[PDB]
DNA sequence: CCGGAGCGTTCAGCGTTCGTTTATCTCCCCCTGGCACTGTCATCTCCGTCAGACCGTCGCA
DNA sequence: TGCGACGGTCTGACGCTCTACACAGTGCCAGGGGGAGATAAACGAACGCTGAACGCTCCGG
């Protein structure tokens, strides 16, 4: 598996694959139910349907396998041969391929200079095509044919003159005889009128035949190859008049004959000549066509695959006709399509056997062509073939395309064995590495292991007896099951699996019931509530799989979230409330025994059990030797005339008993914490523990925190009664005053002194004031003791706006189609809404539900696009030799006389490395190539630095992939990233995970459309897809004088740069709201109008670093407006994948086409190649493209095919005959090999393991 | 004190019975061919995606 | 040729199981060729009958 090739398949290859001809449309016999001979499903062509048997019934045994039966020809072998053995159909008339005709010009190619409508007219038998003309023979005898035509014209004119003379004589004769007879008074006038009517009719006939001769003559005089004529009567006239001069044809045979005489190299030369001298859209034409001609010139694939003579067939087991219970049959649609193809081909053969008219033959040929096209693509042209009358008939290309195709439903995602699924329940008795599997589910997963152990422990005689015991379910089987599942990890997995931690390895443990017991401490890593949530369990099977489960996937090793490096395995519902209650202050709770000395924590616990001491009471408590004092305890000390060190020995501290118990949970080496914990302080404590302590200690400490959090949340006394939710007493008088002034405004409006829009605006303004003020009143009324505030102020669960709309009034609520009702909801959920208030609240609720459904769908789509563009980005080197980096701001927004560090330094500068040392006073502050943390950044900002040159992934120049040092330390593990970690996939998952968490939509348009830019997740998609924004703000090209032009039809802006530069003019709509002065000084940096800048021009006029900063900052301010934090390197990986290409111009010396996508590495290699030859290099402008366009424009066609476009990329690969190296992860998942990342690298699989000499000597 | 008779086992004459084929005689399946007043253009699709892009196409300028 | 715009074309439109189903209006027979099954015979084989015949222990007058 060095690589995988693809190309056009000629008739020879199709015949070589085939084991025979499918000469009959019959599939199976209706009585014997055996496949027919020499047709579809035939055993002679496709192999035996039985095992080692054959059609005629002879040769039943297995011994004489691999022989050809003389009676029927069926080779005796296995039935699975029918999954690999194919045949072919020979066509009576050649037909074209529907992928290449009727497609994109990158796919059709315009190989022959014909329009797509012209190709349609020629191949579907509506117009003849002149494939060959003897041009030199036609031009050599021009005087002879001209003389013949002149002779024909002369004799025609002589006949016309003789006829005119005879007609005149007849007219004179009849006039004379009817004027001599005198039958009527004016019969001579009537006969003269009839005669002249005859004269004009014959003159019309003469002029129409003269025009016919003239038009056929000028049709022959302008006759070239690839010239069509719609009128078959006209072509018949040319054939009957002119012979052996021009060769004509009709249908796909005309294209085949044209491709027989096609001379592609001279056409390529002519297109290159037009490239040298050409303008306009034809230029682009002269570009695109040339590319496809090059695709037929450089590679070895002949264009004989353009039109096909033989049709391959699927092996019959991949288009099965299976028996169904009740005597029915289930048949694939490809059997119907193939049957139609053979039917039409056989009918065409029968028509060609005997004498048939050309119209019937051409009609049957067109039917055969349409049958082949519907076989390859049903529904590409016209109405799709339906069948029973309900749904379109599935074709060959419809299972290589879309969600139902082979690439996405059967290769990337597959069903698995040794897997199960059950609902989850919380088990607090479990450790962090444990999960509770039911008896039946674990017995079914570990069935062969249980059978082997039963055989080994001689409880069963053999495998069959062990299987019978397992199926019966005896108690010794369950004892064996308990013995087996130990030390054998299983992978728990929740279905949405947005990010990396959706699959985690746990040690299984037998539990009762039928539900999986999961640890609470890990649930939010899975985003798993216990409303109802089925989790799947997969079984790592070999030593490698369960080794990776134990080492890489263990749930106790995944404390930190890979998105931003913050801890994720500290859920907050009940444990944080308990720890907060334990560690909170004595505010609002009656402290008994406050301010009394205690000898030890045990005595304080005894006093608490006695009841004369409460948990929250400032007491003077002594601590034994080995207890580390708080970090703030060091500057104070005990007063003594002798030297003392309270860092290692006993000390007294003024604290509550709850803090003493909480620090009993924490390790003895950890410094004492003397503050209210809650949630955020718990986050910094857990982050410090994960940073400074080993994994097992961290797992034990989170287990202790979990256990004591549950324990003290039980005794915290939190509950909900109707007296626990309190409406403010001020709310009644405040809403009374606001209704009084609202009644005053309304009775003022009834006189018409104010418009309704102004009244609505002031009403929503004053009611927003009222709801903010009553929120303030509620936030003043609450005590620190009631459970609802105790669980919203502790970060446990809840938000302040939920308490605002539970205790105080709901506030302004959006109406349908996104405006606000002027009348608010004055009732709290405790008081109960009225009927109409409930209705207008349902207006917003249903919108929210629909919005979050579509938002999570779009987030999944964005995640898929990001993963497919960001793959094949793997740390492949330990370090670069580089010292180039990114200049990031470290301290900003400084006041007078002080310096403040950056607000978002955690996701911008942290977890990176310095490209070079930093010195301010001649001494180094921080070394080079070290991770940045709190203390180092604090030292930098204290010593007085304003910017830091840090080593980023955008500036990485490595020969393969990116290095570990330029990427920086990994955020999932907190250490330096290993060589082989897929950083692109981690980056894509981290970007796409909070897409459903954003929950953003424009509140109100304000009555104007287009004034507001896209916000939320669609803004992120627009940013990553390189699309021009909805509100575009043009950027000035150069510094100069800017002025406005207020033309009535459309506004206009004109800026003239100084230093003789050319003036640039931008058109602006009348609804502009710009911010630049009229006739003022402007430069490149600022924007002329207000809106969202287009990143393409930002790349164009400012540079690649400026547009990198722009994109990173834009996506980070979209994400930061909600509150989600994502590190900058995750964005920068995709941004580097975004700027990887270049658009080339004046490429007359680099010997390739101009104005197309070129990779940076290939362009640079071509630049060295052309400067080593001495020629001047071509020009190249960096091109910023979407993630979809960067995904499709990839070297490997397997990854391109498995992505969105599935038919066009395969045609393009077939024309280009491109073979893909099997590097990358999608085309290694597809083929089944190891991915080239992580444990699948070559540098990890080449180690050899043997024991040491002393270990052998010991035993 | 061998001699004969009865008994055990083992083979050559012709005498019948099997093991496996063969052509002829009913019953059925399956494919090609005949019908002679005249009778010479069907068929319903497809709408309250959807969101914007990519692209060629095309008449106006 | 540049212009918008007109239009067709094309693509996907988070994830799983618990659940999970099936699918409907217009002819008819005669003459002839093959192979499935029943028939009665046939050339060759071996299958039995004929006890005879060789040789042994044998009780023996
Ligand atoms: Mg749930
Ligand atoms: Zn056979
Ligand atoms: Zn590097």
């Amino acid at each position: 598996f060095d690589e995988l090739r693809i190309g056009l398949a000629t008739a020879d290859d199709i015949r070589q694959w085939s084991h025979g001809e499918v000469k009959k449309p019959e599939t199976i016999n209706y009585r014997t139910l055996k496949p027919e001979k020499d047709g579809l499903f035939c055993e002679k062509i496709f192999g035996p349907t039985r095992d080692w048997e054959c059609y005629c019934g002879k040769y039943k045994r297995v011994r004489f396998k691999g022989i050809i039966c003389e009676r029927c020809g069926v080779e005796v072998t296995r039935a699975k041969v029918r999954r690999e053995r194919m045949g072919h159909i020979e066509l009576a008339a050649p037909v074209t391929h529907i992928w290449y005709f009727k497609g994109v010009p990158s796919r059709l190619g315009y190989l022959l200079d014909l329009a797509p409508k012209d190709l349609e007219k020629v191949i579907y038998f509506a117009a003849y095509m002149i494939t060959f003309v003897d041009e030199e023979r036609r031009t050599r005898d021009l005087p002879s044919l001209e003389a013949h035509v002149s002779v024909e014209r002369q004799q025609i004119e002589q006949r016309r003159d003789s006829d005119l003379e005879a007609r005149a004589k007849k007219l004179e004769t009849d006039l004379a005889e009817l004027e001599a007879e005198g039958a009527k008074a004016d019969v001579r006038r009537k006969v003269r009128e009839g005669a002249e009517r005859e004269m004009k009719q014959l003159r019309d006939r003469a002029q129409r035949e003269i025009d016919r001769l003239d038009e056929v003559w000028n049709r022959f005089k302008n006759l070239k190859v690839q010239d069509l004529e719609g009128d078959e009567l006209l072509y018949r006239e040319l054939r009957d008049r002119f012979g052996t001069y021009f060769d004509g044809s009709m249908g796909a045979a005309a294209l085949q004959k044209r491709l027989e005489s096609f001379d592609l190299d001279e056409e390529a030369e002519r297109l290159r000549e037009i490239i040298r001298t050409g303008k306009g859209q034809k230029k682009t034409r002269a570009l695109k066509r040339l590319k496809v001609v090059s695709a037929f010139l450089q590679t070895s694939n002949s264009p004989k695959g353009m039109v096909l003579d033989c049709v391959p067939v699927i092996p019959p087991d991949l288009r099965p006709m299976v028996q169904l219970d009740g005597g029915r049959f289930a048949t694939s649609d490809l059997n119907d399509l193939y049957r139609r193809v053979i039917n039409r081909n056989n009918r065409l053969k029968r028509l060609l056997d005997l004498g048939a008219p050309e119209i019937i033959v051409n009609n049957e040929k067109r039917m055969l062509q349409e049958a082949v096209d519907a076989l390859f693509d049903n529904g590409r042209r016209g109405r799709p073939v339906t069948g029973p009358g309900n749904r379109p008939l599935k074709s060959l290309s419809d299972m290589l395309k879309g969600k139902q195709g082979r690439f996405r439903q059967n290769l990337l995602g597959k069903r698995v064995d040794y897997s199960a699924r059950s609902v989850i329940v919380v088990g607090p008795q479990l450790k962090l590495h444990q999960c509770g599997l039911p008896k039946a589910m674990a017995l079914e997963l570990f069935k062969p292991f249980v059978m082997k152990r039963l055989v080994d422990l001689n409880h069963a005689q053999n495998i069959k007896s062990a299987k019978r015991m397992v199926e019966r379910g005896r108690t010794v089987v369950y004892d064996v099951l308990e013995e087996v599942i130990a030390e054998h990890p299983v992978l728990l997995n929740r279905a949405p699996t947005l990010h990396r931690l959706g699959i985690q390895a746990f040690e299984p443990q037998l539990v009762e019931g039928k539900a999986i017991q999961i640890h609470p401490l890990v649930c939010t890593a899975f985003n798993a509530d216990f409303d109802g949530d089925q989790m799947a369990v997969h079984l790592p099977l070999s030593a490698e799989a369960q080794a990776e489960a134990r080492i890489l996937m263990l749930s106790s090793n995944n404390i930190l979230k890979p998105a931003d490096g913050r801890p994720v395995t500290m859920p907050t519902q009940d444990m944080v409330l308990g720890l907060f209650f334990l560690t909170t202050d004595s505010e609002g709770r009656s402290p008994k025994g406050e301010g009394r000395a205690f000898g030890s924590s045990a005595e304080a616990i005894m006093a608490f059990d006695a009841g004369d001491l409460t948990l929250q009471a400032k007491i003077d408590i002594r601590f034994p030797v080995g207890t580390i004092p708080p970090r703030g305890f060091e500057p104070p000390a005990r007063e003594e005339g002798e030297p003392e060190w309270q860092q290692g020995d006993t000390f007294t501290l003024k604290t509550t008993l709850g803090r003493a118990l909480f620090n009993e949970l924490l390790p003895e080496d950890y410094p004492f914490v003397d503050y209210e914990v809650g949630k955020k302080q718990l986050s910094e404590i857990v982050n410090d523990l994960a940073e400074r302590y080993p994994k097992v200690i961290v797992a034990a400490t989170l287990d202790n925190l979990k256990a004591a959090g549950f324990f003290w949340a039980t005794r915290s006394g939190v509950t909900v009664a109707i007296s626990d939710i309190v409406v403010p007493d001020a709310k009644k008088e405040i809403v009374k005053g606001y209704e009084g002034q609202d009644e005053k405004v309304q009775k003022q409006y009834e006189r018409g002194l104010i418009t309704k829009e102004e009244r609505t605006q002031e009403l929503i303004a004053i009611w927003t004031k009222a709801t903010n003020e009553v929120a303030e009143a509620m936030n003043d009324n609450f005590p620190k003791t009631n459970p609802v505030s105790m669980m919203v102020n502790s970060g446990a669960r809840g938000n302040m706006m939920q308490m605002r709309q539970i205790a105080g009034m709901r506030g302004l609520v959006s109406n349908a189609k996104n405006e606000t009702i002027p009348r608010p909801i004055k009732a709290s959920f405790r008081e109960g809404l009225s009927v109409l208030e409930y209705f207008i609240s349902t207006h917003g609720a249903r919108k929210g539900l629909a919005d979050t459904a579509l938002r999570t769908a779009d987030s999944g789509y964005l995640t898929r696009r990001l993963v497919d563009v960001s793959q094949d980005v793997i740390i492949r080197e330990e370090d670069c030799g580089t010292e180039r980096g990114l200049k990031l701001p470290i301290a900003t927004r400084d006041a007078d006389g002080t310096l403040r560090k950056a607000e978002d330094v955690e996701t911008s500068v942290y977890a990176r490395m310095l490209a070079e040392d930093v010195v301010i006073d001649g001494k180094v502050i921080a070394p080079a190539n070290v991770d940045l943390g709190d203390v180092l950044i604090d030292a930098l900002v204290a010593h007085g630095v304003e910017e830091v040159k840090t080593r980023s992934i955008l500036t990485c120049e490595s020969q393969v992939g990116t290095c570990a040092m330029c990427y920086g330390r990994s955020l999932a593990t907190g250490k330096l990233v290993d060589i082989g970690e897929a950083v692109g996939i981690i980056a894509a998952q981290s970007i796409g995970e909070p897409g459903t968490q954003l929950t953003m939509r424009t509140f109100h348009t304000g009555g104007v459309a287009g004034d507001d830019i896209t916000q939320g997740l669609p803004r992120v998609v627009e940013l990553f897809e390189a699309r021009t924004p909805k509100g575009v703000a043009p950027i000035s090209e150069a510094s100069g004088r800017v002025r406005i032009e207020e033309t009535e039809k459309t506004k206009k802006i004109v800026v003239t740069p100084d230093d003789g530069s050319d003036e640039t003019a931008f058109p602006i709509s009348k609804r502009a709201r710009l911010l630049v002065g009229e006739g003022d000084h402007v430069e490149v940096g600022q924007k002329l109008t207000v809106g969202a800048t287009n990143p393409h021009d930002v790349l164009r006029i400012l540079g690649q670093r400026a547009v990198q900063v722009h994109l990173v900052g834009e996506v980070q301010k979209v994400y930061n407006s909600q509150g989600v934090s994502i590190h900058d390197k995750h964005i920068e990986i995709i941004i580097r994948q975004m700027l990887r290409r270049v658009t080339i111009i004046e490429s007359g010396d680099a010997e390739l086409l101009p104005g197309e996508l070129v990779e940076r590495t290939k362009f640079e290699t071509e630049n060295r190649r052309v400067v080593q030859e001495g020629g001047h290099p071509a020009s190249g402008r960096p091109q910023l493209m979407g993630i979809t366009k960067a995904s499709l424009a990839t070297e490997s066609w397997l990854s391109a095919a498995s992505f969105q476009e599935t038919t066009r990329v395969l045609t393009d690969a077939a024309i280009n005959a491109k073979s893909d190296s099997l590097i990358g992860l999608k085309e290694n998942v597809i083929i089944g090999k190891l991915i080239p990342a992580g444990t699948g690298l070559s540098r990890y699989r080449n180690i050899r393991v043997e024991p040491t000499e002393e270990a052998k000597a010991a035993m």
